[PDB]
């Protein structure tokens, strides 16, 4: 017989196919071509077009799609559309397998849904375990979407028990305009930032943080999204910046590294964009979780062969007779995939047991620096040390602003011919100290003067210098 | 039945076949988002009475909300914190959307001297005593309880028994 | 308790006679009494307790019966005087028969006495056996008394028959 796995995807008008849509098409063709998994069922897709956040049409296509009869409906990747189809699938018995995080309210009495994006009750614990490891005190959470507070719940709280000085800021609705925000972070000394965005807006927020000179070794970033490896970090590979994140897309096994490599070839027909900071042809996370969405229900239909696809009706509330059994086999699956272990939680169809791999920005790109289980905490690796090991050109590619004062043995204007500009307008002892410090460290330097005239002393009634 | 977004969509289509002029739709956000998506697609006005988090990508024209915007009230509470000269507060909210309802008060330490210490009630009702005992210790004198009035009465019954009505 | 300032709040006129050796105590020790007296009414203790909150009367030696020892603490809760600052010594022997359920988590440290020998199983059985014909009549719930316990006035009349029976 033939199963009829459904699915809702946003189509770009004349943009070829959605990235999640390309996964769900190709992951069905993987099961049909490899008869090791499901040798006798031959799955079939029913992909429909859905407008950006239109909950009626997501209710309209799905009631049309349950008239065709499906065995599962793969979710609308939005939030207002997903809350609709979750309630269609609950009232008619069909499972509703989700791929992205919606705001789950505390009181939906629904059973027929599983989320495959990992829960932010566990992610916001994994952010704070990075904060506790780095021994920060001045965290500067920057979100972009209004539900980013929900995503960082356990980090917005705990200045209570874990003594922080959290300061919360929001990117405006001018989406590529983090310039007025980053001007307010350069002043006020916000060097420890927990940018909570998508990787599209995590790319363009770094190009605006490079041109402002906020990409020096003073700064440290703990980007929240599970897509940090899909950024072109080559402009930032040699700047000395700390840049920490996560990765759930397992890129370690020779098995799963082929699937990314196989379908980077396949979505090469899908044309890229200009230099928007992100690398081309990466199965980011959304096509990875939709890939795992096909398999975990495919290991559920394997353990339950007596299935049909009943042509259900929206008007009559006759539940799909196989529904309660087929939902219980989805929630009791453990089938491994791209994003690691895909075990579910009971008492809610979420994913609170998963395997993150903490990544960092080093001189060789983005490298794994540890791992994180929800019941094993943050297992960081041991650098264990190397050596200083020829400090001679460690500060190469740098640029430093040096401030001096005229002092006749140490700094004097070079009293000579026609006007000397740049660094040649100074001479003395500690100017000649820079000339043999820039030799032994290899940086560039611009001697500014002070504007005040002074050397530094505390104001008695104010405290400033 | 609220907490059910598909019965909210069927009874809306039953009224629109019956010929209503305006749906005064339900209270909960999972149901009211489904009703205004119907009321947008069929022209008919939806008139809301409760707070609902409008996603900023809902390009939707046919809804009005008579519940006052928490853009305004979280600037109203931030005025009272400054009128009372406070320097340390404790936002005790109730359910997960309380962080969304109080954005302009949580974003306030970025611009003022105010120093928030955000907390959250449990799923239960009379289990607020392990929370209030953790507020007595640590000297949490100034509290910005974000609850409904059903649970605003419930906390003060525990806050009396903890000896926190001083 | 290392006290240096108390406030004897007695109930009727003979409370001065009942507490001679505590009123005569500033003559010999460092203790500094500030004797007060409840009104003729019951719920009129709030003008007294408001005059004790002002003046910082932290340490109180209420001399009342247990009927009015429950009545003051109901006003002393409503005045916000059940805190971790305040400390009450009750002179009655029926302290153990008060409803301390709304006062247990307050932070208060109510001290008193108890002459009932409620450790021995012989004594504890007679208190149980007496409760059967006492629960035949219902009490009022608003009083604030844990019903079923055997009061000191009932206990001494039980002992008065036996000490003559011996
Ligand atoms: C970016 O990534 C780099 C590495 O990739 C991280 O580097 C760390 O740099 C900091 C300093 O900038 C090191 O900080 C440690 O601080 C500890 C606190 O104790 C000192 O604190 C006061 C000031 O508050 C000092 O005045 C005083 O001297 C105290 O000692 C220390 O315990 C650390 O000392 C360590 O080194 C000495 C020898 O130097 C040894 O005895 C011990 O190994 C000791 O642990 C140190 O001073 C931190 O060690 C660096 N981590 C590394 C190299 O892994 C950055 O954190 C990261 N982020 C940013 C924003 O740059
Ligand atoms: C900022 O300053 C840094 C140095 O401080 C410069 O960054 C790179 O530094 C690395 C190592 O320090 C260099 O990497 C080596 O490159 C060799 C080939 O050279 C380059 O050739 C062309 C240019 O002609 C480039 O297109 C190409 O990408 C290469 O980078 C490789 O042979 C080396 O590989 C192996 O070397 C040894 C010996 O086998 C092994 O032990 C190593 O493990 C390694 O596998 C090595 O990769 C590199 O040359 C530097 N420059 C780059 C990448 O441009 C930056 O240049 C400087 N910033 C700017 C903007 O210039
Ligand atoms: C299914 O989901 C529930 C709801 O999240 C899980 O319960 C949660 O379990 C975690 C541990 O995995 C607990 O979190 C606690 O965090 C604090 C802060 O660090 C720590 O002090 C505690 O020791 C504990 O780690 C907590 O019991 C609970 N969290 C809730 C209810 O918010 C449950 O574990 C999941 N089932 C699984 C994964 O099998
Ligand atoms: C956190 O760190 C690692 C994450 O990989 C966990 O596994 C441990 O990995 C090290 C490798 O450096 C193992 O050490 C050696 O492994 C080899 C190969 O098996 C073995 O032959 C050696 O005798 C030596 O043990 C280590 O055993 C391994 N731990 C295990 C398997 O339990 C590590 O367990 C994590 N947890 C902790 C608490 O460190
Ligand atoms: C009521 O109880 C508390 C704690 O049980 C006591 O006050 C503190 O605890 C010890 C034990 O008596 C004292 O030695 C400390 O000096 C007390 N702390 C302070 C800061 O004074 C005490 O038994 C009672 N306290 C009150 C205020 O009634
Ligand atoms: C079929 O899929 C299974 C499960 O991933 C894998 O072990 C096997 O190698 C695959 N076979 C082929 C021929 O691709
Ligand atoms: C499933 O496939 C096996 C062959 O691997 C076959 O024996 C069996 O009949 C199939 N089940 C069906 C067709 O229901
Ligand atoms: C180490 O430092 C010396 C100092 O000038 C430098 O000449 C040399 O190239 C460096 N590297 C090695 C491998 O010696
Ligand atoms: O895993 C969630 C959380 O559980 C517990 C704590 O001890 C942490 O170490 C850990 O992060
Ligand atoms: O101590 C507070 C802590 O105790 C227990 C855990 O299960 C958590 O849910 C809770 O936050």
């Amino acid at each position: 017989h033939v199963l009829r796995f459904g699915g809702i995807f946003e189509y770009v008008e004349s943009g070829p196919m959605g990235a999640e849509e390309l996964a769900f098409r190709f992951a069905v063709n993987t099961i049909n071509r490899n008869r090791t998994l499901l040798p006798n069922t031959t799955l079939t897709y029913d992909t429909q077009k859905i407008n950006l956040y239109d909950s009626f049409e997501a209710s309209k296509k799905a009631c049309d799609q349950l008239s065709l009869g499906v065995a599962a409906i793969f979710g609308p990747s939005h939030s207002s559309s997903a809350n609709a189809v979750q309630s269609i699938c609950n009232a008619l018995g069909v499972p509703h397998i989700q791929t992205r995080w919606k705001h789950q309210v505390s009181d939906n009495k629904d059973s027929f849904y599983v989320s495959l994006y990992p829960d932010f009750s566990s992610l916001s614990r994994a952010i704070l375990d990075l904060v506790q490891f780095f021994k920060w005190k001045t965290v500067t959470v920057v979100y972009d979407d209004s539900t980013g507070l929900i995503r960082l719940q356990e980090l917005i709280k705990a200045p209570s028990r874990y003594n922080l000085r959290l300061k919360i800021r929001q990117l405006p609705a001018d989406t590529k305009d983090a310039k007025p925000l980053l001007k307010e972070m350069k002043r006020g000394k916000e060097f420890h930032v927990i940018f909570d965005c998508s990787h599209e807006m995590a790319a363009g927020i770094l190009k605006q943080a490079l041109a402002m000179g906020m990409m020096t070794e003073y700064y440290h970033y703990i980007f929240t999204t599970l897509d940090l490896f899909a950024l072109d970090v080559e402009p930032y590979r040699y700047s000395g910046v700390n840049m920490t994140g996560f990765r759930i897309l397992n890129t370690e096994n020779t098995q799963v590294s082929s699937i990314i490599e196989k379908w980077s070839m396949e979505r090469l027909q899908a044309p890229p964009k200009p230099d928007s900071g992100l690398l081309d042809g990466f199965m980011t996370t959304d096509a990875a979780l939709m890939y795992d969405a096909v398999h975990v229900v495919s290991v559920a239909v394997q353990q339950f062969p007596q299935m049909t696809v009943s042509s259900l009706q929206c008007n009559r509330h006759k539940p799909w007779r196989f529904g309660t059994r087929f939902m219980s086999l989805i929630k009791e699956a453990h089938w491994e995939g791209l994003t690691g272990r895909i075990t579910f939680n009971k008492t809610n169809g979420l994913r609170t047991d998963f395997d993150l791999d903490v990544i960092s920005l080093k001189e060789e790109g983005l490298e794994k620096i540890g791992t994180w289980d929800p019941a094993s905490g943050l297992n960081m690796t041991e650098s264990q040390k190397g050596k200083p090991a020829n400090i001679t050109d460690s500060l190469s590619n740098r640029s430093l602003i040096v401030t001096t004062i005229l002092e006749e043995p140490y700094v004097l204007f070079k009293k000579s011919d026609k006007p000397l500009y740049g660094n040649d307008r100074f001479e003395g002892y500690c100017i000649d100290l820079l000339r043999e410090l820039s030799t032994i460290l290899g940086f560039t330097y611009e001697i500014r003067l002070v504007e005040d005239g002074k050397y530094g002393a505390q104001d008695d009634v104010n405290g400033q210098w």
